[PDB]
């Protein structure tokens, strides 16, 4: 039992906010997220671990599930923080893991292991193209739809017609790894050594290399790959829409609403913004405290999409190049949110 | 005796042409500036890989020198090529320069870590002004001449007087770099990355990118732009006939007069040549031959210099930009060569 | 309109010329010229004045304009003669400027504020390249140009369209500003202390102290910076001509054609004449009486233009170092003046 | 730790004030500023030398900047006092110097060589104009201003914009550097050879011979004079109280305002006072101790400032040739000052 709070303390720690919007979820449905975010999360570790071989990780990560039995592993020496410990006594996780409703257990597993193998992948090659961008995001955040959709659905409170086709709880993942993506470019760019996510094939077109951006020398030629990243984003909008519509648990909903309103309304605020390139462009608590508030049910939470997505629209004119593009990506993002009002 | 071997054929291998200046040289000198060449050219490969962590040069650049005492060391896998062989063969560089007098082997480790250092600076930051781009020649190549410098003063072939300002010597090597720097503008910017050198304050006058040079379109900016950075390096000439005036000794004469002579005969061809935007412009190999026969003493390579130099003059126009700046800059750099007849 | 009398009183003492030029404008338009023209004289008598500290040029000059909306206000220990007066009595200035169109009093605070600190920056600094000679004509005489061009499409004379591209007016003053400072040369520099506008990226080219002109030791090499310096103000003859031909008003026309035919035919008589550098060199009365009578419409002005064009390059001949660079400046004048024949 | 000792020891030896205000820095940048202030004291002990012939400096000084990666190099004959002992132990600032950091390493050699070539420049003639003064003051105290404020920068204590324009921190050394040389008039010109820094733009307006200020005789003139310096002087007051208004760090700041403070109570002291011709003026050690203690923070610092300023325009009256300049400065400096109250 004292592993369940130790489950949920590292993730008070780990993840701030999500252990806010966690706590929308009933014990149950509680119990597994919380369970299958730790996991992913110590996974996430090893991946991001620069100070350890690769060859080890790819010995490692293939079968990271596999432990998710072994109620006496760990591991002492990777990572920093926080992680480092949830990796050493990463014991009560599995002892947590232990005694959770079978099904539960078969999503985390599997997802699980999709994940690892596919960080590998990307672990040896590098993200050049559109087609790099939206897979890996596909492993590391439109998995983890997959994930909890297949929650939804064996804990018995959504339909199972909601499994059937995972390709828009795909893009809820996308939707939010790439606005954060976008967010932290800075932050990201600045780390020893280096982390890079824009597609090589998007800012390719704007500069020959992409730590540049960091002297406003360039900033028109910055913003505009920023308009360009947040255009790339924007294309997945119109399915989270959909799949928020399918959703019809009061707690599933807030839950999976809250997050994807968060990342609009970021999304209405780094768009043409050149603040992104050399700080951390944030929303107010004020407005995620209102977020946080009012997205509990669906036409609530599309007026305030709408409102985000139109706030979006504002930030350009004619005379800014990804005009024509953004004006329709936005109205196709608003027209799927009208036939659903 | 296998190790000096060696080196002659790994610098036969790798540069090719300097292979032949060299030679030049007495074999006591020409071992010093033998094993200095390999010694920086091990470096600059080190430097040189894009396929290596910057965090990992900034910390093993400036502690390069220290190999030269440890004929042990050696590296496993960087550079292509015969770069490969020598830093893995590097051994046998650093048994040959255990042989040689103290006074060179301190010159070259001098040198060495100062160089090492000077690309360091360059390697987190670019090249974005005239002083910049002035100090960049000066770590990679001005030293150069700082060094050989030493030599031959440390040798006795030239008075110790010589090495009483190094200012001129500075000059000899930023001649060749920036030469160099101009006519391999398509070669280095079609490069993964592109490599550029030419310093923004120049450039920024004639266009917004420098890769609008790579089209016929932008030809008569990129042209005018050509001519400015040649008008840059002609700023070295007086000082260059300068330094050659000043060796007395004919052995070290010939090996230092030979290249800076190639090198204003292809000053003289790129200059104002848009053949530069696409192609590697050259001398033909008759015309090297018969510098490298007669750039043996003062008189002979004076007018050969004023001849190029006569030549670079004749194919601009009154229509050009340059025209007052380069008819300055030329007939400044005849009348050293007259002052010195 | 006691004020109003006092400007142009004060407008013949100071400017002679000036003073029977702006004859040709209509009353309307001519009050705002010659407000517009004493204000920017007092901002010379200001930046002027050798007595006064920098201190108090920098602290007065960007406030000026702010002294237009001020009636009362007025300056007691600047200048000399008439300027001095100007100043002391600046009140008749803004008096006559408060009754003026706003439209009017708009341009001439706009031009007024940034010619000061036009001003303020040489003044912290001096000239030393073209572009900063450029750039200084452009603070001191291009910006009339532009003031000047505002007025006449503010006042309705002249279509909107001429405001488009304020470049070509900016040529217009330039002209003016060269040939003035090429003919007052030896004027300028024999004040206590010398005054200086040639600049050093010109001249340093035919010598080290431009004092030495004064000398007849060093009459071939100043004959051929006065060239080079003509050389650099024909380059904007063309642009004249083109703002000259979009002028469709008759008085404005007259206005602005007289100056630069005076300049032309100035400038054909300071070419390649030794003279320059110890006397004033002048056109008869004769001849800027029959330029005044002319220069009514395009045509007429533009054969005069022609035949000083012409006379300019029969002062030369193949011997001639600048033979080349002039011929061709000539043609392309030519041409252009033709081009609208 | 040696090393380091040796450099702490000589410098309150040599430089008892600095000694004190130094001790306001922290650690790494206390270091720094050590070392900094020796190199450039060896420096300034070798270019004062009599005994040293010309051609040596002018060939020796632009090159003291290459010794810092000498651990072997010193100097024997050179020096008064310590000074002496400081460049026979240089070696011991060599290598503490080796120890600084790359960042901090390379500001003190930049620094070290601009100061040098600028020392050159007066070695081969004397300051007679108003520029000439201003560039000497640059050369020898402008750019420790430039050198402190990188330093401080590359310490992070203070925002890396503040790097951005270096022309306060020119002003800052120039406001020392002129007081100083001011107050020091008698002690400087008392001497064999007579030392004269006052520029002859300035004192030939009040005398033909500058030692003619010694006699109480051409008295009157002699202050008359002495106002023009300090007005010249007072011109850095309001960009000094801009540079400390710009600190964030409290020990940067007590280390920058300590000195400003120090020099506008000495210069409030000096002015219009003929003493400043047969002794050397000083604030009281109670004054002194007062403005150590209080310049910790801008508000206190600033009201110093003011007090000190006002205390300097009384003791003018109405019927000094001064007046109305000195007013002005006043007033310039004061409202600067305010505007950060
Ligand atoms: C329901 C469904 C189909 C998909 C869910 C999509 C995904 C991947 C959801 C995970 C949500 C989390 C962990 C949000 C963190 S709050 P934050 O974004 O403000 O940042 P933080 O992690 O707290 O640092
Ligand atoms: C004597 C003195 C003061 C300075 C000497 C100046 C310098 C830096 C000389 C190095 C000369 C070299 C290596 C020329 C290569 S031939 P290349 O230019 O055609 O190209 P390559 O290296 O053969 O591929
Ligand atoms: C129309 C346009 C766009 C621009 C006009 C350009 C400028 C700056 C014109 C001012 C003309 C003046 C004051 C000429 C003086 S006659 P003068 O040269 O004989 O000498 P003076 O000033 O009378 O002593
Ligand atoms: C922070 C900044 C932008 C500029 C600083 C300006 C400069 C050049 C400061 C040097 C300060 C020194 C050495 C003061 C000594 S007091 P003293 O002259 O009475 O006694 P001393 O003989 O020099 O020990
Ligand atoms: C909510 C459950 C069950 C799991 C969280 C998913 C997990 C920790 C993935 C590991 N991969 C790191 C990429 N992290 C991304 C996810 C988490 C934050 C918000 C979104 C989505 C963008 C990124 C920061
Ligand atoms: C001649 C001895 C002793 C050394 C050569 C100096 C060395 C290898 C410098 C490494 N820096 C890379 C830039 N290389 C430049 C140098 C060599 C080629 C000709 C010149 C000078 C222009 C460039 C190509
Ligand atoms: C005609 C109106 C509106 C203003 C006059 C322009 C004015 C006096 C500018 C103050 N800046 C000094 C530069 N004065 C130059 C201009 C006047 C004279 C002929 C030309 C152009 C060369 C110089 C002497
Ligand atoms: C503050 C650091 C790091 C160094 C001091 C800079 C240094 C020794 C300059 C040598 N150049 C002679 C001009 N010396 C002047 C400076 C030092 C004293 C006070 C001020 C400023 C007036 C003069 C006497």
């Amino acid at each position: 039992d004292e592993d369940l709070r130790f489950c949920y303390d590292i993730l008070q720690a780990v993840s701030r906010s999500f252990a806010v919007v966690i706590m929308e979820l009933d014990e149950e449905m509680r119990d597994a997220v919380c369970i299958f975010y730790l996991v992913l999360r110590a996974l996430d570790t090893v991946e991001d671990d620069m100070s350890i071989p690769v060859e080890f990780k790819l010995r490692e990560l293939p079968k990271f599930h596999e432990h998710l039995h072994d109620t006496t592993w760990c591991m002492s020496g990777v990572g920093v923080g926080r992680e480092r410990e949830l990796l050493e006594r990463y014991t009560h996780v599995t002892r947590a893991y232990s005694r959770l409703g079978k099904a539960y257990q078969d999503v985390i597993s599997g997802i699980c292991e999709r994940m690892a193998n596919g960080m590998c992948d990307f672990l040896t090659r590098k993200v050049e193209t559109k087609a790099d961008y939206d897979l890996y995001c596909h492993y590391v955040a439109g998995l983890v739809g997959h994930g909890l959709t297949l929650l939804y659905v064996s804990s018995g409170l959504e339909d199972v017609r909601l499994a059937d086709d995972l390709t828009n709880a795909n893009h809820m993942g996308l939707f939010l790894q790439k606005t954060n993506i976008i967010r932290d470019f800075y932050e990201d760019i600045c780390e020893v050594p280096p982390r890079v996510f824009w597609p090589r094939e998007i800012w390719e077109k704007y500069t020959d290399d992409l730590h540049a951006f960091k002297d406003e020398l360039h900033e028109a030629k910055a913003v505009e790959c920023l308009n360009a990243m947040v255009a790339d984003a924007l294309v997945h909008v119109p399915h989270v829409v959909e799949y928020l519509a399918s959703l019809r648990d009061p707690s599933v909903f807030a839950f999976s609403a809250i997050p994807q309103v968060m990342a609009m309304a970021t999304l209405s605020l780094v768009f043409n913004n050149k603040d992104v390139f050399h700080t951390k462009v944030k929303t107010t608590r004020g407005a995620t405290a209102r977020i946080f508030h009012y997205s509990t049910e669906l036409q609530a939470t599309l007026q305030m999409l709408k409102t985000y997505t139109l706030r979006l629209a504002a930030r350009m004119n004619a005379q800014d190049a990804c005009y024509d593009r953004i004006e329709h990506l936005v109205n196709d993002a608003i027209r799927a949110m009208e036939s659903h009002q």
